[PDB]
């Protein structure tokens, strides 16, 4: 049997619609993003080791909830892909539960194993970040080079992946014409991609940096404004997707 680390779990009532989401935050990431919310799901070595027996246990317990519309369950973290084999697991047991399953990854892939492609092809939705267009920001806002998630999300488009597009706007980072254009022309002849999900930048989670002695980078930077979300949504409705925040 695969062994998860997981940060923690939690059901919640999904965005919309009725229902609840389980989202399982499994332990691990390796980006670096200057803004990063869950701070303390970085390290691999950390969190609680679980089956997915043991997941499958606090599932069941909503599955009520889960057939009902926008209901079902999230591998997130932290970067749930570092841990693809037991996602797999996972999400193979929750189709057979009659389960939609999501995934919420940075689509930092390494290596293109056939793992990749079994945990696809049980995964209903993927909510894929793309955190900046050009790599000279991105390195400095995350630490690598965003070459493995661009490379990712042509991939997901070559499977037709159902996926989402999330793009973190972060006033002097992110917030840009120029990176807009450039994440609008990337994703325009992507058909599987349903919508681009603007996400305004928030310094909740700060406390998690601060915990382990470390600094937080974007000290003093606000929300962006509306007139910038708007700005922003703008300029990728441009480019023929549906674009909301
Ligand atoms: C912490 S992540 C985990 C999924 C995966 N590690 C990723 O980042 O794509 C969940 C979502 O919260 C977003 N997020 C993280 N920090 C944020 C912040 N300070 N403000 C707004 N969104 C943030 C991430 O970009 C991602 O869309
Ligand atoms: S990819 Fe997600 S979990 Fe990893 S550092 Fe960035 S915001 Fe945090
Ligand atoms: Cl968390
Ligand atoms: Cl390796
Ligand atoms: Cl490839
Ligand atoms: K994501």
């Amino acid at each position: 049997e695969v062994i998860g680390r997981i940060h923690s779990f939690e059901s919640c009532g999904t965005v919309d619609g009725p229902g609840i989401r389980f989202i399982t935050f499994f332990q691990g990431c390796l980006m670096r993003c200057l803004y990063c919310h869950n701070r303390d799901t970085w390290d691999t070595h950390g969190g609680k080791e679980v089956t997915v027996k043991d997941l499958m246990k606090e599932v069941v317990t909503y599955r009520h909830f889960m057939n009902a519309s926008g209901g079902g369950v999230t591998a997130s973290g932290g970067e749930a892909i570092l841990q693809a084999e037991f996602v797999r697991d996972w999400f193979r047991e929750c189709k057979k539960e009659g389960i939609h399953t999501c995934l919420d990854t940075n689509g930092f892939v390494r290596h293109y194993d056939p793992v990749i492609d079994e945990l696809l092809e049980v995964t209903d939705l993927v909510m894929l970040d793309l955190k900046q267009m050009n790599d000279e920001i991105h390195k400095n806002l995350v630490g690598v080079s965003n070459h493995r998630t661009l490379r990712f999300a042509q991939y997901l488009a070559e499977k037709n992946v159902k996926v989402w597009i999330r793009y973190v706007v972060v006033p002097g980072w992110s917030d840009d014409d120029d990176s807009a254009h450039r994440l609008g022309e990337f994703t325009r002849d992507m058909g599987n991609v349903e919508k681009i999900e603007l996400l305004p930048y928030h310094e909740l989670g700060k406390h998690k940096w601060v915990a382990m002695g470390e600094e937080y980078k974007l000290d003093g930077v606000e929300p962006p404004r509306a007139e910038t979300m708007r700005r922003v949504k703008g300029i990728l409705e441009q480019y023929g997707h549906k674009v909301m925040f």
